[PDB]
């Protein structure tokens, strides 16, 4: 009863509340924050940061606080080429200003993410993590950095 998409697909979730560390833009395409969403298509269909290193992330703010108890992640394949994330970690502020990062069974959880570049993974938050913004934080990757991502929950 508490597992609703919030707004990523459905921009519901506007382009404005959702940043990053960096983005990538050439050329050939604009990587941007706000591509960053589930299912995607086009061109440029995903956030990709400047440089592949765990010091990015993609942040998300909802506006007021709600109750999350998923992530879905997602990768995306350009032209020939597959890019996804395969670990992250998650931090959440009320403020904007101190965040937290998620702990689960004694350390901060590393989130097993993706396997591909076009399928989602869904990842549970348990205990439910009560907040206004999200940052996901990439580890692990093939190939290079990518995210189209949703959201699951309720209201707080």
């Amino acid at each position: 009863s508490c597992s609703m998409p919030l707004g990523m697909e459905s921009k519901a979730i506007s382009d404005a509340q959702i940043t990053a560390s960096s983005y990538f833009t050439n050329m050939f395409a604009t990587w941007s924050p706000s591509k960053a969403r589930l299912h995607l298509q086009g061109r440029s269909n995903a956030w990709r940061p400047q440089v592949n290193n765990p010091k990015e992330w993609l942040q998300v703010d909802f506006q007021k606080t709600m109750k999350v108890t998923g992530v879905t992640t997602q990768g995306v394949k350009s032209l020939l080429t597959s890019m996804y994330v395969k670990e992250f970690l998650i931090s959440s502020s009320q403020d904007g200003h101190q965040w937290t990062l998620f702990f689960q069974n004694g350390k901060v959880k590393v989130f097993q993410g993706n396997q591909d570049s076009f399928t989602p993974v869904v990842n549970s938050l348990d205990p439910p993590l009560l907040t206004r913004y999200l940052r996901i934080h990439p580890q692990s990757w093939v190939h290079q950095i990518a995210l189209r991502m949703e959201v699951l929950g309720c209201e707080a």
